[PDB]
């Protein structure tokens, strides 16, 4: 059983703690959580590549995509390892996060421990959107919050 | 992973930033960087157990120790992984690290990645301070600043 944790923060309101447990290599990663001071909808969630906020969360990267994909949502065949949807907040900018994922990993290629989880300003589209961007980053828009993935008791 | 790095904070501001490089797994890493808002003087420097920082650095637990040994200092055998010695900062509040170790790696079994790093309150005696905390901590006191190690581009 291997866990892993990730704090959210940013330079604005936004905040979040995310817990994520994975039973057996190989096996899906449950993920949980809350995060607040978001705005009432859909907020673009996802795993970039680097575990590097040295100027803030513009210095993750990309989407971790280690399999050269395009982007999608959570339950598409095409999509980046970090792909992990959209969380939902209400008016009170709450959203409880509470995913299972068994394309993520907390060991191997598909390891997520020492990279970034972002939440970002709008929607990601699930690269079904009308435009380019679409899939490659789900046109989800800035980083509110982010964190480094670190190895949990 | 052949870099790795990891944004320090804490109350001060105690702010750093610290890059690690390996050349090749079964070699060194080079650790270097800055680290600011610190009295003059040594404060030991520890790759903790866990990447946790949810309640702060209390949440990071003690001294990576994958191999069930005593505290030390880097240079001696017995060592824990995590033993990075002492920092030195000058009368700015300024450490300017560069260290190389041969026993921390960014691959493997002695991974730092997804770990958390310490900067401490006062120095780490490297396990010669004449109790019986010296050799599981070093007496190096209160964590003044710490961050989770990420996988650097
Ligand atoms: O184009 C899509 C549409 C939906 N989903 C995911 O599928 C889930 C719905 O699954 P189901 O309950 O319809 O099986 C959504 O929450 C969403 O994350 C995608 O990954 N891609
Ligand atoms: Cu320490
Ligand atoms: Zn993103
Ligand atoms: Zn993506
Ligand atoms: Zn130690």
């Amino acid at each position: 059983a291997t866990k892993a944790v990730c704090v959210l923060k940013g330079d604005g309101p936004v905040q979040g703690i995310i817990n994520f447990e994975q039973k057996e290599s190989n096996g899906p990663v449950k993920v949980w959580g809350s995060i607040k001071g978001v705005t009432e909808g859909l907020h673009g969630f996802h795993v970039h590549e680097f575990g590097d906020n040295t100027a803030g969360c513009t210095s993750a990267g990309p989407h971790f995509n280690p399999l050269s994909r395009k982007h999608g949502g959570p339950k598409d065949e095409e999509r980046h390892v970090g792909d992990l949807g959209n969380v939902t907040a209400d008016k009170d900018g709450v959203a409880d996060v509470s995913i299972e994922d068994s394309v993520i990993s907390l060991s191997g290629d598909h390891c997520i421990i020492g990279r970034t989880l972002v939440v970002h300003e709008k929607a990601d589209d699930l690269g079904k959107g009308g435009n380019e961007e679409s899939t490659k980053t789900g046109n989800a828009g800035s980083r509110l919050a982010c964190g480094v993935i670190g190895i949990a008791q």
